[PDB]
């Protein structure tokens, strides 16, 4: 079986407590859902099944992944389900669409994910009562999507494990960490982004507003600012608030069919889906994930490092992507040519879809032929995905 | 591509507050993990991945599913995910742990799921902050179990539009109530939960304390105990506390896979998973999931409703498993021999594996050729999978 | 037994969330008690006990007044408590300590009031737990400061209660409040306040900040503002934001000792407590509650209502504020001359204390031999206390 | 001036979370007050006044005193207010009424203190927001009434310094706890309590409960169980659960007037205020408070230890206790004579009003003319009363 990528789209991605402060993550996967069908000429009623990753729901209702579906139009006879592998997700959301297809169970897909860091809330379980003494609200969007579950630390600190391990400087994290920020904003300025991004209308009360520019690009971002800042998770450590992501809202999804399927329609897809992988690893350094995950999936597609045209490797730590591209040894200058994750944000459930959406488009744009979208995942995974162009 | 069942195993399904208030859902299926391997003769080592259904995480940490699967000895290099289709995702989860098979991706799975309604938290979103009066502090089990999010009721109130729209008395329903708790009950009795369940160990300062059997079955239970009740979500109403299903915890599971590979290995598997099916139906009737679910099923495997020898399908409430009942028009003494979730209990995202479990040892218990599990699905959908003896 | 105010002084009052939004009541207590300690040229280690009015203990630790005693350096050796009589807290600790000393109790009592809303916390019983729903975060300065407790609603709809009886216009109220607004802009430039405030420092962390204002006076303040403002607690109702008082932060208090002593310790007082009065009315009207305790302290002290030349009487709202002025009969001119609560703040456990402060310092000011303050309590009361200057 | 205690009465003391687990403080006090009134055949509508000792009010709404006096048919023309000198309260309370009497501002009073330690809530300071991070939930109890506002331990710290101070053994301190609880099973059973007990109905859903025995007593405590124990707070140290008071919930008034007064109304008073004092000493050793508080309190009554008859000293801890009274030199045999605080509860703005209640029906059964209430209190005072049979 032949499964392309028909069409794709991304919402801009949201600054924490930014323009997305107060929208649910199931409103921006709806316009993402909307935006992949106008793009590839096929209409709501036509969808199958809609799988949208996301790492923090709560609070967020019965299944948000079909709360998207049915904003979008999507009929009440499709089916829509949420998937959680934390940073893998909107990526392994699409393989999992992919295999919808090929045995046979399904025609037309959408599958990506959303996130609302912003939103995510703080709990605690109260059933029991707390008798007596102090309790805490736990903060879900660091419990749930940022804290090692085995070892108890922050991402951050598995970072710190692997800037140990490969020597990496905080000079060059810095620099990493610098030029995401500037590669980013070059790609802005020059449009790169527009033809990914699908606007998003913020509703509130005093106006409507139109949210169509990644808001946590820093411009003019300087070596000595990223110097300055004090390591965020060791005292004596390396990693910063400067060569880490963010904390960030949005949304990004693929429309997925079979290349037959495309051909009918008379679909120009983005690419065909060749091959995809997911390994473990420890946990401690969960950020070498992509390295079996990539290795794999180029295996299973039958390509060599040396075949890939452009790669999206996703920064959740300069350490770590740093880590990534010394043991691939794949040219630097065809990483994240338009920024990374540093500067354009980590909306944890979309993520994978994220950089899967910059790859196709600059993919469509330069002509590359090849292209492979890889993340890291909390817990001690990678994912990895390789796309060719026809 | 031919996919079994080589072994599977659930906990004890306890009571809301009950035996495992204080468990952890990842714990519950960590013990479900080491008996499918214990039973199947397969090693942790050997495990590819694990699918875990889970609606209610919040909380927990990182990714319950890897937590899951580390704490049962399988291996870093091993992946793990949580999924989301609510009532469905237990049963969903085998099908996508099939599908991994299906597409050479994987060798071996174990799919399934976990769930802790007594754990779940309550929470509130407070980045932006209560500057001055009140805030409700949500339930998450309530919000993102059972609650509609289209229409802002309760599932209660979707079993009531049934009813109504079934023309199904109170008498009805109770009739129906009262048997499944009769029927589980016998079952109990005879010791036919015995080889399904594992047994789990709860960890205590003062003992330890081993939890075998399903708590939630009310042992001589009364018509008229059922008739003394009041509508619990219409007060001119029908559906009570009795003829529903309740708040539940437990997980369940399946070794997964192919059947060339269960031949090497010299297993007797459970099953062959002949089909499977999801459909989607309008959120206000959501308990008629099975029915278009169940029969795409069935004529997936080239199958008649009159072919099957057992059939799960889970009660969600009396009044939706009476018209899912009555549309299919099956022989009702082929169905829930065991009782059903109105008796057993409904811990959500591990039901859909639960009554598979039941399926597949009573199947082998009786030597019956041809079963069906199928559930309905809250926000309007059904899943069902086909199951045959080899 | 004549006992006497040898000295006073008392913070600024802050705004809601404004100047002291992260200072615990008990240090802005120890700034006034340090303050009237100093300006009588009194030990603290002379000082018996301190009493001090306080409504919003929750999360402040033991008896906030001891640390407000302890922190202002009077030693080990004395004792502190705090009382609630809500708005009129403030006042009856001076009476009380008035008490205390014509008792033989003690030689030198410090009085007042201080009170954090700002630092007010939410809070739920949640010993017994919460087994299922939703629940309510309670923001106890609503609930324990500004909520009838017999009818359940909030003080300002008693205060639409005395407009209807008293049949107050909305233009009416609109005029006291801007006229209060004017009388303490026009103090506050004029200095009329530099000599009852001491300064509080507000420690922060990148800048100290001397706060020795109020700040919660609006200069330039018209009818326009006023009379475009939409009624806060009915509907068709004339009670505003505007025409009623703020929430707000501060303390206040008194420096008493007998008048015999105050002679020998070379201290001019600024007043003599000749009478004092508490008296209960109808909770639906509140507001009510100067009148009955005026006329009693009045009558205690052997006077009448045309010998005073200067009266505190507390705007909570600018419906009840008018109503006392209008029964009693006293000439308006001699009443808030400085402006009042509307304009200044109505910090709760402190209001009495403050009121008290301005009376004192003014009467020295202009040489009124005789004051009264006077203040409405929720739950229906008032309270009382003349004062002559000697 | 003489002011007499014309009557008395208590509620039951409650266990944490027991009889009174979802009673209010002021349901407690609205009955006590009730109670002082019936007994001394005074009318609600002659009532001044009412003072009650809180230490835990949040979120019970406007001044639970007022809510106490209005539900106790006291009407609304009466005045009523809470203060808090943290375990003294209830006792302080009573002095402070008396003093109202004495300076001719009322002529009957009902004064004590109530507590409900069950019901007091958990809390958070949130207007700001919290932008990221867990946060804590304080519980009131803990924070507020047993946590040293300037050490910032537990009372039974302070406690273990006593100890330390007075050198008493772990077999001391257990053998004056077992002494106690035996002293209170022995008045429980002979009915030496049912006088000052007055019954408290717990109105409910499934039935009303008529509470009118202490709870919290032990029977058949020996000083083997005893000297199983843990200590409670230092790991090498003494306190423990058993010799240390529990936490409970319970309410405790005395109705006051003068002695003339009585005479006119013929009542038969249970004794005549002759002292009270109350004095600081270091919150480290709280626990000796008693000693200056009671040494000053018999000065000014112009008595000698000797003279007194009876004894209420509270036993907040056995350490404490065990020092109060080797200091004093008072026979043990008179102190405490149906035991103490460890075996009956120390409900804290309740507990002095309690061992009020206590002495007074004891003076009265054994025709004791000289008695003595005493309690120490958190942050280093120590308050008490000398009360002389009429
Ligand atoms: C690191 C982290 C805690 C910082 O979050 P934050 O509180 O919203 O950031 P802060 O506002 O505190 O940042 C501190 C400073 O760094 C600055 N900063 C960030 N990037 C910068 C850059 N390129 N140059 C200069 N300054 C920068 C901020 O402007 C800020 O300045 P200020 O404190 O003087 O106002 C958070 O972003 C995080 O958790 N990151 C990791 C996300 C993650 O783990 N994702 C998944 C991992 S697999
Ligand atoms: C119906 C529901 C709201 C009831 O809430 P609940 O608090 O758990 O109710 P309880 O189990 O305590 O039952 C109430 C009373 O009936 C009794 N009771 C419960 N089940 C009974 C039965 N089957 N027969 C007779 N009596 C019964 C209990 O003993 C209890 O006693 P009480 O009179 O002293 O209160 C809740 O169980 C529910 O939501 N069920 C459906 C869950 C669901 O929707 N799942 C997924 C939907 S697709």
């Amino acid at each position: 079986p032949s499964i392309v990528i028909a069409s794709a789209a991304r919402t801009a991605v949201g600054s924490f407590n930014g323009a997305f402060a107060n929208t649910p993550a199931h409103e921006l996967g709806a316009t993402v859902i909307s935006a992949v069908l106008e793009r590839a000429g096929v209409a709501a009623g036509e969808v199958n099944e809609v799988i949208l990753g996301q790492v923090l729901p709560a609070g967020e209702g019965q299944n948000p992944a079909r709360q998207a579906a049915m904003k979008a139009g999507v009929p009440q006879e499709a089916t829509a389900w949420g998937m959680n592998q934390l940073c893998g997700s909107g990526l392994r959301a699409v393989a999992l669409g992919m295999q919808q297809i090929a045995t046979g169970d399904a025609s037309i897909i959408v599958a990506g994910g959303m996130e609302s860091m912003s939103m995510a809330p703080h709990c605690a379980h109260l059933r029991g009562g707390v008798k007596m003494g102090d309790f805490k609200m736990i903060d879900t969007m660091i419990k749930d999507g940022l804290t090692d579950a085995f070892y108890g630390y922050h991402m951050g600190t598995t970072a710190e494990n692997v800037a140990k391990q490969w020597q990496l400087s905080r000079d060059e994290q810095d620099a990493f960490a610098v030029a995401s920020q500037n590669k980013a904003e070059a790609a802005q300025k020059d449009g790169r982004f527009k033809d990914e991004i699908v606007p998003f209308i913020v509703k509130g009360r005093k106006g409507d507003i139109t949210v169509d520019a990644d808001e946590y690009i820093r411009h003019g971002a300087t070596l000595d600012s990223m110097a300055k800042l004090r390591p965020a998770f060791d005292k004596e450590g390396t990693v910063t608030a400067g060569n880490a992501s963010g904390l960030n809202d949005g949304a990004a999804a693929a429309l997925l069919m079979s290349e037959a399927e495309a051909s009918r329609r008379g679909i120009q897809p983005l690419g065909r889906i060749v091959s995809w992988a997911t390994v473990g690893v420890d946990p401690k350094v969960m950020g070498t994930g992509p390295i079996p995950a990539s290795r794999k999936a180029l295996e299973r597609a039958g390509w060599k490092i040396g075949d890939l045209d452009l790669v999206e490797a996703n920064e959740a730590f300069a350490a770590q992507a740093c880590a990534v591209n010394k043991d691939l040894g794949w040219d630097p200058s065809i990483v994240n040519v338009n920024g990374g994750a540093i500067a354009i944000g980590h909306p944890i459930g979309a993520s994978g879809a994220r950089i899967l959406n910059t790859l196709l488009f600059e993919m469509k744009r330069r002509g590359a032929r090849k292209g492979l979208a890889t993340l890291c995942i909390g817990g001690g995974m990678g994912v990895a995905m390789c796309i060719e162009s026809l």
